[PDB]
């Protein structure tokens, strides 16, 4: 006997199968075993603060008005263009601003019933999801994506979701990012909607994204610090060479301007302090304070053998003085984003 | 009984309803209370003047030609693809540029029927909404966005929108923005249409929306005032160090200069003068013009002991004058931009 | 009776109406008078040579075959799911890349048929319709958008396009431009196309854009113009002081050359010239010229008292000449490009 | 009799009429005469390597089973939603990325059947159409994009396509593009497949696109060309001015990389060498030898009267050798890019 | 007899045609022969990890329920309408993020149908295909792009994929791309999935690119090491020059950071070290050493004939270690680039 007939027997008019009408439509809620498989992750944006996934989606439930012993074989298919003959589950993404089916060959969709009743429903998928993010700490941020698995218009005396037991989220091997790096480690949460209509069920995953920080360090906190470091040299060189240490120090400022300027457009566009900027601005201060250190030193020398003593001093103060207060900056700001800041991420 | 077949006999041919006249259709108007969820808020683009939401929109009204009492169930739900066989109000968008439903899984939609004959209508969309901004006080704007809710095609005599008394607008939590911060506070009101066919039902709502200031303060106002305070720095250096003073003039001239291109690329894209432009060009006129009372001092200097005197004069003037009129306008600028041209959202 | 029944008895199969033969199909043309109003007008792009809108379109013409007397009723309403049943002109947008219908809620369509036949269709629209722009004389530019209404299949002798006498064109109150102002003053014109197959009607509206300036002034031609004088300022300063002349020559040529070069970005991408580049040209030819008169007097003064008299000539010289000719050039530039070149937009 | 029961008869069922059955089905080819008219063009990008257009695509061919001598008209007009009851040829774009039809207001679609049976069809469409660009001589450019009218599943056996012979293409007036110049002339060749399923017909216009010079003289040749000749300057000062020469020279460099630089985000972004790339690297490398010319003189200099004539020499020689080599260099970047690579388009 | 009708009665309810039923049901599985043409290939980015190519996909299988002898053509063509009433493999593309069919002008569909039974499929479609790319060693990288063809329900029991023995992929002529060279050889694999539900169907095309070096030579590693020698010429000026050695150390610094920041907004933006980052850093810290040479040398000089000696005698070492390690380093990065980390690609 060809299967598409006894499909057509099962779920036909002499059957009386209502594809609007939820299984066990009396009593116990419907439970909906889900698994979700990752083939791509990416295109993290913080302009509109969302990521897109391509993911397949497997839910499984029982219908026992689908339960079948005639038929010989263990399981039938159901063809992907007759899928509204067939009750399912009125799933939809919580945070989800745009999703769409894929067709292309034949439609990305898979149905079967067993002859028990239990229905496995396959469907492969592209989201773009909203996550909130933060980008205080920036170089240093540690963000935390989520996807959320809702029912639409069921509460939960009618119908619950589940996350399978054994493996429920898996992602492809292989994939990279180009600014974060996805960790293993994976949260599945129980995010019950309470409303006024009644309880909705709702489960949740949670993936942590760590930024990788060799390109900042070596582009932006490196050049920096050099350039930190060659503004404190004008504390060796003569002090009645004015051209010399004056130029030295302006084109210090300058260089510490286009530093700042240039690096400016790679970074993310928001309207809050980040780490990053915390920084620039104190390595500004800095080539900014060793060029009034020599506008006193030169002030203070002309006044015409206590006055050259008096300057010079100033001089041999800060040679020591401007290391020191850069080194305490440095342990304070790493301690404070890589250790206080920093948290667990549950 | 199935739920379904009641359904068919309630809005079925035996029953004459007809899905193109509205409830009361000799009488008074059709009353329609309106609620909406925020669920994301964001893209807000200046060069096209719009922003985004992903929204629910619930709708309420009467229709007693659906009222029921022989079913023993207090609601009936009706399938999201015979949405077509029950009237519905022709809502739409007034400022709206585009928008589009949601279908991913099953369609995003609910409506119920209650046995008094209300109708419940929730659906959940995405929406690009336009709103003209204005931009001057550009780091220090406040914007309003407004949604307003317009019938199409039905005059005041026949529709009638109105905003749930309880909580008609409601966002939901840890909703963020890359530049601005959403206000609690919203505003709801009656923007009527009048025609000439007639008065057109209309309600709005005001969403105020306030920029952060932290990063333009810390990368774009202080370093121009660092390069402000540098260019006083002549003033001190001796008098006849020409190539100091010239170099660290032209210097700080082509700091400030570099430090505007390099702000331009982040700065919103508009013909007209903002703000930060009467910052930026301000700061570029006072290092300026510390350039021109050296190339004044220099050249009051070299006539040929009153001409010595003179430019000592000029110098020893500078050194309080520059600072005095820098903080006259500072104090001018911030009170302008922060307290005058401020002013109540409504 | 139910206004439905009598639009299936009206335009139904006893009626012989045919929705593919237009009205008066033996004898004189069909007249259809246009509306447009304007509910928003963005997104002016010159890399695409277009701008965007989203209108509502009026037509009205007459069917005499749609005449009732029988019905109490004034006008009757079609619904949107069935305009395909009623004959519509083929109205289409002869420079319009894209267009799309709205359809969020209820379709955005409307259509009355009063006693005497006469039909209004109300429909709303978005569009992205081609305008060629010039783009010389840029800061100072001043463009012509135009929208043309275009019969696609019908001959003058049947489709006649007109404009309402009263307000054919009306613009929405609040709208902004990030770059232009849409001037109040709107051309209605008659665009008739003539071909091989005949005249075909198409009515035409043209919109006038002037662009704003207060950007381009503030923050590039003050800027140029004071590194312009600054470059002057080498005439006041010791003919003996190389290395400051000097070093104010070359870093007034880079500062010049950074400005330009930063500017750039902001600036429309285009292959020919424009105003704002003659500017900078010339300011660069300014500071460029000005560094080559101190290299001809420091050649001329060292030849070892005639030689120091003509080197200090030179200077004396150039100190008039340099502002001279820039206050020319000035003149020049201005009335060229504000008197001259502007022209009447008609 | 209305046109619309004669169509139905026409093409009906008792005519046996049949789609899918091209005309003359036993017997000869059909030919299929084409014209296009270009309503617009540009969008031409290098990153994506293609092109966009929007046409109206005209079609002639004779179906002598439509053939009618009984209607009193000379011409029938088919319902742009019954095109699928008619044969049409399989035409395709063969180098077609994307592409869509028009829908607004009505279908922008068009059929007459002639009283001999002749067929006219017209249709307007958008098309992304593919052009390799080679982008090596870049400024001064000519690039070649062509359209391919190919059959998709007919060999040259049972269908073949003509160019019209009066006019096949023409181009509206007053179309402007930012980066190329359209020419007038262009090319019609055939470029039949030869595959292993036989001899399929395809014909091809090809476009000629000249890229316009003045922005890239005025802003990259030109400023480049005038930092060089500042360059030179450092010939005419004198020898021991070591900070005045030393100066102008790293700062000539610096202008010179800031020149670059900044000319780098207007450019296009490919891997390989332009002729650009060509002219600014060897501006660095003249600016680059004309400091080395200075640090040979400095050092010979002083090695303590010999030394300091052979010192002089060198600047000497250095005066003319210099402007001589860079107006060679001149002389054959312009004529092997103007002349020798430049060839005839055809 | 008409070629349609026969195909009715070949595919009809009379001939009991399944297109839900795979050929062959009982027994062996359908072995599916594929070929694939690319048109065009491009759009490759880094920031989606994605490229784009528009193809033809050649499938070929037997179906003996469509065997035929009756009539006497040797091919049937079904219509691209009624692809739906037989039956086709559910390729799908396992790494595909977005795909479309083409349908502008007829559907771009194709199906054979021979005697024997014998099927061919082409359709044209266009992919977006994700690649992980690595980036590191950036300039000189290799990527690999694979395309995977796998079945979506059915097991290797029921649905064999194989690559055409003559020629499976094929790569039109004349494709050029702005970053990457397309290698000439290609790799086919298999890559047959082993999941729970047993062994699934995969065939796969492994594609190399190579990027090309051209630009990232002349503009970015060249200019960079002009600069590193200009630091040089440092040790060959006077000792006593303070204002010279200084102002070209600080202004070499200055260059050297215009030139990395113009060069950042051409680069991929990623978070992780690349090979062009490296030789950046080390250039920078080249410049910085040898301000720091000048720096020890003008502090070891003035201690009040043997501290001259010794300052003269760091000067003297310094003019040939300096460049005798930065050929090291030279010889060592490029080593280590081209020859160690290059691999074989397979
Ligand atoms: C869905 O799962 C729930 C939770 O296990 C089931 O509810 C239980 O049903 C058993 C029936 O044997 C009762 O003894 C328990 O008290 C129920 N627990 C709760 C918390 O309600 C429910 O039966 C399942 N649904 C179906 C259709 O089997
Ligand atoms: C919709 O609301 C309006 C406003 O309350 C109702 O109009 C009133 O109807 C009552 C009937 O009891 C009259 O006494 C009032 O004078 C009406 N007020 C106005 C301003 O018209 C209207 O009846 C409601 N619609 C329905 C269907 O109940
Ligand atoms: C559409 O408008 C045209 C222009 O007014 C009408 O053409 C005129 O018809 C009147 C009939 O009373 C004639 O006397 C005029 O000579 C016509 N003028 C022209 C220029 O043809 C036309 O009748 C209108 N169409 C309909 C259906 O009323
Ligand atoms: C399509 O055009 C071709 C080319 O002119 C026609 O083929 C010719 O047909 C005539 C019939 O009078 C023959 O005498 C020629 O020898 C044919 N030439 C070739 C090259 O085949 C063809 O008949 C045309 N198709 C139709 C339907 O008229
Ligand atoms: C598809 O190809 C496979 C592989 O060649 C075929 O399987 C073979 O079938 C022959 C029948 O003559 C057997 O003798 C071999 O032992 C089979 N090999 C394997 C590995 O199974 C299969 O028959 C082909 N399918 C069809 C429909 O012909
Ligand atoms: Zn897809
Ligand atoms: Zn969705
Ligand atoms: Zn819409
Ligand atoms: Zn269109
Ligand atoms: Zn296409």
């Amino acid at each position: 006997m060809s299967p598409s007939d006894f499909l057509d027997k099962l779920m036909g008019r002499t059957s009386g199968y209502d594809a609007r009408i939820r299984p066990n439509f009396k009593g116990p809620p419907v439970n909906v075993t889900c698994n979700i498989f990752i083939n791509s992750f990416g295109s993290i944006a913080e302009t509109t603060m969302d990521y897109r996934v391509n993911i397949f989606l497997r839910q499984k439930w029982n219908d026992p008005r689908l339960a079948y012993s005639e038929y010989p074989d263990d399981s039938l298919d159901l063809d992907p263009s007759m899928l509204d003959s067939i009750w399912k589950p009125d799933l939809f993404f919580a945070n989800e601003k745009g999703a769409n089916f894929h067709e292309v060959t034949t439609d990305n969709k898979l149905l079967r019933i067993f002859k028990n009743g239990n229905v496995l429903y396959s469907i492969r998928l592209t989201l773009t999801l909203s996550c909130p993010m933060d980008l205080k700490n920036f170089p240093m941020d540690v963000q935390t994506c989520i996807m959320q698995l809702e029912s639409f218009g069921y509460t939960m005396n009618d119908l619950i979701f589940e996350w399978q037991d054994e493996a429920p989220v898996q992602v492809a091997e292989g994939l990279t990012l180009p600014q974060f790096l996805l960790k293993e480690e994976k949260d599945l949460r129980y995010c019950t909607k309470h409303y006024n209509t009644g309880k909705f069920t709702c489960i949740e995953v949670r993936f942590h994204l760590e930024r990788q920080m060799g390109y900042y360090l070596i582009q932006m906190y490196i050049p920096s610090l050099l350039i930190v470091i060659l503004s404190w040299v004008s504390f060796w060189i003569n002090m009645d060479a004015a051209p010399a240490r004056v130029a030295l120090g302006i084109t210090t400022v300058l260089t510490m301007t286009t530093q700042s300027s240039g690096s400016r457009a790679s970074l993310p566009k928001v309207s809050y302090v980040k780490a990053i900027d915390i920084w620039m601005a104190v390595c500004l201060l800095f080539v900014f304070s060793a060029l009034l250190e020599y506008a006193a030193v030169n002030f203070v020398s002309r006044q015409h053998k206590v006055f050259i003593d008096r300057a010079k001093k100033i001089d041999t103060i800060s040679r020591a003085c401007f290391p020191l207060a850069f080194l305490i900056f440095n342990i304070f700001y790493w301690v404070i984003y890589k250790i206080l800041r920093h948290e667990d991420i549950h």
